[PDB]
């Protein structure tokens, strides 16, 4: 039961600092082609169809 | 044989039908489908294809 040292430390240095946690960007050569939807903006002409 | 009187006479005056009024009226269905020239009348709606 004998501790001649025993403490507690409040430590607010919490680490908001860190490494770069972003990884190495990518080209995306393979498929692209992942996408499929569009949009056609077209007019209308009358007197014809 | 003999016969001798040898008679012929009238009694009425039959009927005789006036059936004529140019029924012939020409319809002649193959060119009634003979026309095969049309025009569309589309309505355009925009921010819809």
């Amino acid at each position: 039961t004998y501790l001649d040292n025993l403490s507690i430390t409040e430590l607010n240095s919490t680490p908001e600092i860190l490494d770069e946690p972003e990884v190495k960007i990518p080209t995306d050569q393979e498929i692209m082609d992942a996408h499929k939807i569009y949009f056609a903006d077209l007019n209308f002409n009358p007197s014809t169809g």
